[PDB]
C-alpha cells in the first residue's frame, strides 16, 4: 500500500528538513534561535545560557524578522517591517535594545526604509544606508553622522549596490567595510545616470486602478554601465561640525583605462586592504593592495603589491574572480586560481612579489578556502572518490603542503558526501553540514583534536516520516561523450523495475559553471514526479558545466547556446537506448538559463523530446544584463561576436517547434530574465504559425516564489506534463 | 461534394465575399473604382466614363489606400502611407492631383504623418490636423494657414479627439465641420491635462534591445475627464498677417454647470448649427440651436431654440443621443428619440418649439434616419416580420405619415432581411446593400418610381463557388424568458443528424444595446465549427440587448454583469434541453463585453458549462473608461453606484471557476480593454488556488488582427474546444 510523496506533500513542505543555524561569535561561543530564544553556547564544554528569552519579542509589538547582535554583546538590532527588493536587496525598519539596562532605545531611532545596515566588527558602531546615502552612528542613543550627500534614486547608490552589481558581482546589497578594528569604513559608490531603464508594469492589489511602472537602470549586453568609485572614510575625526575625512582608491592603470568593475573588497590589516578589480571584459582582473599612509592619510598602491589574473580560454574564475585569502600580518595570501593544467587550485602568494606556488593540484579543483591560521588552511574540493559533485572539508599544513588530511570524508561515508563548514573566531572549533546524499547532518568539531563534539541536527525527526512513504531513489553515474567523461543524475521511482518502460524527464540548468548533478539531498517537484507519476527525472552536466576544469567549462566560450544544448540532447539520446526508458516519453524543462536550454533544445528539431516547459527563460543575450552575458560572449558588434549573438536565440529556432508541445512560463514583474524575453519569444512562434501554451504570471518576479503563485505553477506544469505523457 | 468549410478557409479567406462600394458625388453621379481605376457612372443610364485611369497610380512610396474628390470635381487626394492609430485614428501621407492640368501638386504640399483632411463641402478648399494643429489651404498650390498654435502631444487636440472620445463619444478621429457653403469651419479642442495616463509595455521588433512604454491619457471610471471646447472659425479673413476670427460655443447653462461631453455638430445652414451636449452621466442632453449674428460674428443661443431629452430609467439613446435631421430650411428637423411605450422613433420638433410629434410607431425600432427631401424621408427599422434583427428601407410621406412604404422588403423576400442604404445627392437614386441571409447583393435603385434598375454584385462566383462545401445552417426563432420573447440563432451542421447528441459552443456578445443574433451572412470561425467539427454554435440576445425597446434594453442599468449573465445561462439551459444537444458538452465564449459575459457565466457556478474562453475581457468596471462605464453605472463612489463596481467583478467569482477549463486570452497592447484587466483576473484566480489556462498576444491591441495572430488565436481556441469536447 504505502502513501507516495505527492504534489501536495512538495507544495504544503510536509516532510520538513531540519537545518542549524547558528552565528559565531568568539572562537568557542556561538549564538543559536531555540524556541524564539537567543541561546549562547560554549562548545568548549557543551553547556548554554540564555542570551534573550523569547518574551522580549512578545513586548515588542511586530513580527521581528532578524535580529544581529553587536560584537561587544551591549546590545541588539531587530529588523521588522521587512520589503524585498531585488535577489538580495530589501529594506527594513530597525530597533536597537540596550542588553544591560534590557530596555529598548528611543532616542535617536535608526530611520524605516533602512536599506543596509551593519555593526563595526568590534564594539558597537553603526552604520546604515537611507536613501543611497551612508549614515554613522557611534553610539545607539547618539544622532547619527550623514557621511554622503550625493544619494539619489535610480542615479547615485553609496554604501549599497546598483541592481547589476547585486545580481552579477557582489551577489549582495551591501557596499560598505568596516575595518578589522573599526577605523576605518571603506564604501563603493555606484553611478547609474548614462544606464538605460528597462520598464515594466507592475498590478498591484486589485484595487489600484491605474497599472504602475516600475523603472529600472538596468544595462542589456553591450549598453553603458554604472561607474563606481571607491572611498575610505577615516570615522575616527567623525563629528557633527568636521567634515567628512575621506580618500578615494582608483584602480591601477591596466584597468582604469576602459570600462571596469570593482569586484571585491578584503581588509588585510588596519592599515591595509585589497581591492581586487576586473575590466569590462572579465579575462583580466587585477588585485592592488594598498597601504595607509600615516603622515597623510592616504592609501598607497605600489606595482610590486599588484597581482594579475587572466584567462586566455575564456573569463577569470567561476562567476567572478576567487577571494584572496590574507595571512594575519598581510605578507602573503592564498587565492584559487586555475593552474597549467586548467583546474583551480590554491596558490600562495607573497603580498610583494608576483610568483606564488600551488598548494593544491589534481584534476579536480578547490571549491573554496575556508579558514586560516598561522599553521593550517582549511577548504572544500570535490576531490574525494573523484566527483566532482561531491564536497568535503580539507585541512593542509601551511610548513609542509604534502600534509593535507580530510576532515570530512570518512565521519559518514554513505549518509555524507557533500559538506559545507562554519569555523569559529581563530578556528578552534567548526560546524560540519552534510547536505547529503542521506538526510543533512550536522555537527559539531574540535579543531585541535578533530574530534566530534556532538550532534547539533540529525533529522531524525524527518527520517521516521519517510519509512512510510514510497521515496525514490538518487543514483549518479557517469557516460561518455566525444571522449570525456561527464556525470548525471537519475531520480528513480520506488519499485523501480529495470524491466519496464518509464517516461523520462530531463531537468536541466546548464549554464556555465552550473552543477546540477551532486549529492545533495532533496524534496523536490522531482521527488513527487517519480515517487507518485513514476516518472524518471534526470539531469547531465555536459560541456560548460563547472568544477571540472576549464577544458570542460570554457568550452562555451563566446557560444552560449551551442555544446551545452546539444550535450543534453546527446546524453538523453543515450538514457533512451538504456533499456527502462520509454522513448516515446521524453519531456525537457527548465527555469532561467535552463528555460533557455530547454527551448534550445526544443528548437534543435532531434526528434528526441515529446514536449518541453521553459520558465522565466532567457531568449536572446542581447537582452540580458552586461556583465553576465558579455563574461561569455564578448560584445554584441561585428567587430566582436555579434554573429553568435545572432543565431543563439531561441527566436532563430522558432520553425522546429512546430514538431514539439511546449509551454512557456514568465512573471510579469520578472526584473532579472525580463518578461520581454518571453514576450519576443512567443511572437517570433506566433509569427512562425507554432501553436503552444503559456502562462504569465502577474506581478511576480524571476523566483514566482509567492505562496500561491509556486503553488499555481508547479500545479500547472504537473498538468501539462501528465496531458504529454498520456498519465491520468 | 464532400468537403467541408475548414479552419484554413476561414483563417485565409479562401471564399470571397465581394460588396461594392461607390461614392455619390452628384444627384446622378457616383465614381467607383474597377480594376484599379476610378470610373464616373451615371446611375440613370448605367454607363460610365474613366474618370481616372489605373497605373496613374505609381505606387508613390507605398500604395493608395484611399482617394476622395473634391467637390467641384477639380482635384482628387491621394492616401498613402496609412499608419493606424486606435479604432478609428490612423495617419497618412497625403497628395493632390489636379484634374483639369491632370498634374501632380509639387510645391505646398501636405504634411507627412497628416492626422485628419478634408474637402469643403463646395469647392476645393482643405483643411487638415498636424501635430494636433488645424491648417486650412484655400488653394493646393498655395501655401496652407495655420489656425490653432495649441496642439500638444498627449495635451491638446485640435480638430481631432483625444483617445476617450475617438472611442466612446464620436466614433471618429476627426472633429473638424465645414459649413455648407465653406465660410466657416468648426472644430473642437480636447485638453487631457488632468487625465491620468494609463502606461504599458510595446516591445515591437526583435531588434529593439529595451521595451518602449506607452502612455495614453485614458479616463478610468470616476477619473478626472479630458475638457472640451467648440469654436467656429470665419475662414473669409484667414491671411498671414491676420489673427484667427473665432467664436467659442459654450452649452447651455443645464449642462455647462457641470462635467460633460460635446456628442453631435450638424450644420444645419450657413448661419445656424445645431450642437448637442450630454451632461457627463449621460441621462441628459440637449440640443443647442445657434445662429450666427452678422453684425458681431457671435453665435448665438436662445431657449427657444434649445431641445431636452432625458432618461428616468438609463440613458439617452442607444450609444449617444441620436443625431438630428434639419429640413432644407433649417426651421424644423427629425430626430429618433424614445416612445411613450419606450420604442425608438422618429418624432418631429419645430426648430423653436418644444412638443414634437411622433411620426412613426409601433412595437418595433427606427434604426436611423437615411435621407430627407421636401417630401419624403428614408429610414431604416426592424419592423418587417416583427423581427428585430432584420433591416429594411422606408418611406414615408411627410405631408402624410399614413403613407409608408418598405422599399426592400419584397425584393427578394428569402435571400435579403437586413439592408442599409446609400442616397445620391438629392436622395434621386441610392443603392442597396442586402447582407443576408443569403449572400450579400448590391443593387441600384431610382427614387421615382423605386424601380430596381440594375444589379451592382451579386456574388454569383461565391455561389458557384460554395455549391460544392459542406456548408452549415443559419436558423432564428426565439424562447420565452420570464414572459418575454427574446431571439437566438443556431448554426447548425451540415447533414444534420437528429438522432446524434452535438456539443453545443454559445457565442457571445450581449453588452447593452447589443445585437447577436441578426440575418446576416457571415463565413466565420462559426461556420468552420459546425461545417467542419459538427459543434452547434448559438447565439441569444436577452436583457440589455437593444432594437426591441427601452424595458429590455435598460433592464441592466446600473447592474452590469447581472442579467445578461443570468439570461445566457437560462437560455443555455433551455438550449440543452433538445434532444440533439450534448449538455454535457457546452462551451461558451466571446470578446470584450463578451468575454466578461463569458468570464461571469462561467464563474456562476451553474453546472451548465464544460469550459469557456475569454478573449480581451472587461473584468472590473473600475478598470474600464470613464464615458462608456458611466453610462450604465454611474459612479464607482459610496453616495453612488459603488455596490454593484464591487459584485460585478470576475474575480468576486473566482472560487466558481475550479468548477470549469477555462481559457483567458488578451493582447498585450490592448489599448482599450487594458492587459491590466486580464493580469489581475490570473492573478485572483491564482490566489484562489485555481488552474486554468491564458494566452498573452505580445504587441497585440483590442482587435489582435494581425495577420498572423488572427490564425494563431483561432487556432489556439480551436484546439482548447476540440480537447475539451473529446473532438479527435
Ligand atoms: C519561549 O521559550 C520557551 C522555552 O523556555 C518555549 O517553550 C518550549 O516550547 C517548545 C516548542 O513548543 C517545547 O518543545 C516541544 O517539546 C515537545 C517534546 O515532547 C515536542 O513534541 C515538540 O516538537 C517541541 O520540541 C518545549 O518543551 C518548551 N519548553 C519549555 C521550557 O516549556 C516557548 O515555546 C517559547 N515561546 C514562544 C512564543 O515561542
Ligand atoms: C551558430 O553558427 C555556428 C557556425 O555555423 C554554429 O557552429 C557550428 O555548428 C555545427 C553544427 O553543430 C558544427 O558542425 C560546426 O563545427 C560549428 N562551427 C563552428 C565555427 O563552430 C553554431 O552551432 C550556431 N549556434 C547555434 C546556437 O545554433
Ligand atoms: C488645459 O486645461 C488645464 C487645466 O486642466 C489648463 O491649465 C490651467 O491654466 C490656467 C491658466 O494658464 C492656470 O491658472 C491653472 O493653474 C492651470 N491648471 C493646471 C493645474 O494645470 C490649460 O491652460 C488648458 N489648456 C488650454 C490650451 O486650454
Ligand atoms: C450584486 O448584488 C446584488 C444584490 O444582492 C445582486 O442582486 C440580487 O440578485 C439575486 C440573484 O441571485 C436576486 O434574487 C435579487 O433579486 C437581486 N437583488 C437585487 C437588489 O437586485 C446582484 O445579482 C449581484 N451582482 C452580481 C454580478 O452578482
Ligand atoms: C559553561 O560552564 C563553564 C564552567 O564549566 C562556565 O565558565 C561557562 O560560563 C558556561 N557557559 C554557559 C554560558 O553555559
Ligand atoms: C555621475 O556620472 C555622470 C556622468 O555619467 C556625471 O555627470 C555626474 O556628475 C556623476 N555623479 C557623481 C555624484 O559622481
Ligand atoms: C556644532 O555647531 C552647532 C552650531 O551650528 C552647535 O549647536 C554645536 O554646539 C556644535 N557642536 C560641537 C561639536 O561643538
Ligand atoms: C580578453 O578579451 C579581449 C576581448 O575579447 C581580447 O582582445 C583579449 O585578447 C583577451 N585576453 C586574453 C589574454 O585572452
Ligand atoms: C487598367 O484597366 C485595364 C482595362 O481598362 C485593365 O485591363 C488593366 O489590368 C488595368 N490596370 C491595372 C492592372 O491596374
Ligand atoms: C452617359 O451617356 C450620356 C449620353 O447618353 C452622357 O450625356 C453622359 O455624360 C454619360 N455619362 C458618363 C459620364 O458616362
Ligand atoms: C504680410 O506681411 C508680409 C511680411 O513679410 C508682407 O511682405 C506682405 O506684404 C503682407 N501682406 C500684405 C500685402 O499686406
Ligand atoms: C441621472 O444620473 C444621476 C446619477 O449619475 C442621478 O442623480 C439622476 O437622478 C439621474 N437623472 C435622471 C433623470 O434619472
Ligand atoms: S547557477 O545556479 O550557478 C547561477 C545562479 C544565478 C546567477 C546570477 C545570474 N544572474 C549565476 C549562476
Ligand atoms: S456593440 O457591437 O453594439 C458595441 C461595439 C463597440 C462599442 C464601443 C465600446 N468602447 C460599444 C458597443
Amino acid at each position: 500500500s504505502r502513501r507516495t510523496y505527492t504534489l501536495t506533500d512538495y507544495l504544503k513542505s510536509t516532510f520538513r528538513v531540519k537545518f542549524y543555524t547558528l552565528q559565531w561569535i568568539s572562537d568557542h561561543e556561538y549564538l543559536y534561535k531555540q524556541e524564539n530564544n537567543i541561546l549562547l553556547f560554549n562548545a568548549e564544554y557543551g553547556n548554554s545560557s540564555i542570551f534573550l528569552e523569547n518574551s522580549t519579542f512578545d513586548e515588542l509589538g511586530y513580527s521581528t524578522n532578524d535580529y544581529s547582535v553587536s560584537p561587544d554583546r551591549q546590545f541588539i538590532l531587530f529588523e521588522y517591517n521587512y520589503v524585498k527588493q531585488w535577489r538580495h536587496s530589501y529594506t527594513a525598519s530597525y530597533d536597537i535594545y540596550d542588553l544591560n539596562k534590557r530596555q529598548l532605545i528611543t532616542e535617536e531611532r535608526i530611520p524605516n526604509n533602512t536599506q543596509w545596515i551593519t555593526w563595526s566588527p568590534v564594539g558597537h558602531k553603526l552604520a546604515y544606508v537611507w536613501n543611497n546615502d551612508i549614515y554613522v552612528k557611534n553610539e545607539p542613543n547618539l544622532s547619527s553622522q550623514r557621511i554622503t550627500w550625493t544619494g539619489k534614486e535610480n542615479v547615485i547608490y553609496n554604501g549599497v549596490t546598483d541592481w547589476v552589481y547585486e545580481e552579477e558581482v557582489f551577489s549582495a546589497y551591501s557596499a560598505l567595510w568596516w575595518s578589522p578594528n573599526g577605523t576605518f569604513l571603506a564604501y563603493a559608490q555606484f553611478n547609474d545616470t548614462e544606464v538605460p531603464l528597462i520598464e515594466y508594469s507592475f498590478y498591484s492589489d486589485e484595487s489600484l486602478q491605474y497599472p504602475k511602472t516600475v523603472r529600472i537602470p538596468y544595462p542589456k549586453a553591450g549598453a553603458e554601465n554604472p561607474t563606481v568609485k571607491f572611498f575610505v572614510v577615516d570615522t575616527r575625526t567623525l563629528s557633527p561640525n568636521a567634515s567628512v575625512t575621506s580618500y578615494q582608491i582608483v584602480p591601477p592603470a591596466s584597468v582604469l583605462i576602459g570600462d571596469h568593475y570593482l569586484c571585491g573588497v578584503t581588509w588585510v590589516t588596519e592599515e591595509r586592504i585589497s581591492l581586487q578589480w576586473i575590466r569590462r571584459a572579465q579575462n583580466y582582473s587585477i588585485i592592488d593592495i594598498c597601504d595607509y599612509d600615516e603622515s597623510t592619510g592616504r592609501w598607497i598602491s605600489s606595482v610590486a603589491r599588484q597581482h594579475i589574473e587572466i584567462s586566455t580560454t575564456g573569463w577569470v574564475g567561476r562567476f567572478r574572480p576567487a577571494e584572496p585569502h590574507f595571512t594575519s600580518d598581510g605578507n602573503s595570501f592564498y587565492k584559487i586560481i586555475s593552474n597549467e593544467e586548467g583546474y583551480k587550485h590554491i596558490c600562495h602568494f607573497q603580498t610583494d612579489k608576483s610568483n606564488c606556488t600551488f598548494i593544491t593540484k589534481g584534476a579536480w579543483e578547490v571549491i573554496g578556502i575556508e579558514a586560516l591560521t598561522s599553521d593550517y588552511l582549511y577548504y572544500i574540493s570535490n576531490e574525494h572518490k573523484g566527483m566532482p559533485g561531491g564536497r568535503n572539508l580539507y585541512r593542509i599544513q601551511l610548513n609542509d603542503y604534502t600534509k593535507v588530511t580530510c576532515l570530512s570524508c570518512e565521519l559518514n561515508p554513505e549518509r555524507c558526501q557533500y559538506y559545507s563548514a562554519s569555523f569559529s573566531n581563530k578556528a578552534k572549533y567548526y560546524q560540519l553540514r552534510c547536505f547529503g546524499p542521506g538526510l543533512p547532518l550536522y555537527t559539531l568539531h574540535s579543531s585541535s583534536s578533530d574530534k566530534e563534539l556532538r550532534v547539533l541536527e540529525d533529522n531524525s525527526a524527518l527520517d521516521k516520516m519517510l519509512q512510510d512513504v514510497q521515496m525514490p531513489s538518487k543514483k549518479l553515474d557517469v557516460i561518455n561523450l566525444h571522449g570525456t567523461k561527464f556525470w548525471y543524475q537519475m531520480i528513480l521511482p520506488p519499485h523501480f523495475d529495470k524491466s519496464k518502460k518509464y517516461p523520462l524527464l530531463i531537468e536541466v540548468y546548464a549554464g556555465p559553471c552550473s552543477q546540477k548533478v551532486d549529492t545533495v539531498f532533496r524534496l523536490s517537484w522531482a521527488t513527487y514526479l517519480a515517487s507518485t507519476e513514476n516518472i524518471i527525472v534526470a539531469s547531465f552536466d555536459g560541456r560548460g558545466s563547472g568544477y571540472q576544469g576549464d577544458k570542460i567549462m570554457h568550452a562555451i566560450n563566446r557560444r552560449l547556446g551551442t555544446f551545452e544544448v546539444e550535450d543534453q540532447i546527446e546524453a538523453t539520446r543515450q538514457f533512451s537506448k538504456m533499456g527502462f526508458v520509454d522513448d516515446k516519453r521524453i519531456a525537457i524543462w527548465g527555469w532561467s538559463y535552463g528555460g533557455y536550454v530547454t527551448s534550445m533544445v526544443l528548437g534543435a528539431g532531434s526528434g528526441v523530446f515529446k514536449c518541453g516547459i521553459a520558465v522565466a527563460p532567457v531568449s536572446k543575450w542581447e537582452y540580458y544584463d552586461s556583465v553576465y552575458t558579455e563574461r561569455y560572449m564578448g560584445l554584441p558588434t561585428p567587430e566582436d561576436n555579434l554573429d553568435y549573438y545572432r543565431n543563439s536565440t531561441v527566436m532563430s529556432r522558432a520553425e522546429n517547434f512546430k514538431q514539439v508541445e511546449y509551454l512557456l512560463i514568465h512573471g510579469t514583474a520578472d526584473d532579472n530574465v525580463h518578461f520581454q524575453q518571453s514576450a519576443q519569444l512567443s511572437k517570433a512562434l506566433v509569427d512562425a504559425g507554432v501553436d503552444f501554451q503559456t502562462m504569465w504570471y502577474t506581478d511576480e518576479d524571476h523566483g514566482i516564489a509567492s505562496n500561491m503563485a509556486h503553488q499555481h505553477i508547479y500545479t500547472h506544469m504537473s498538468h501539462f506534463l501528465k496531458q504529454c505523457f498520456s498519465l491520468p
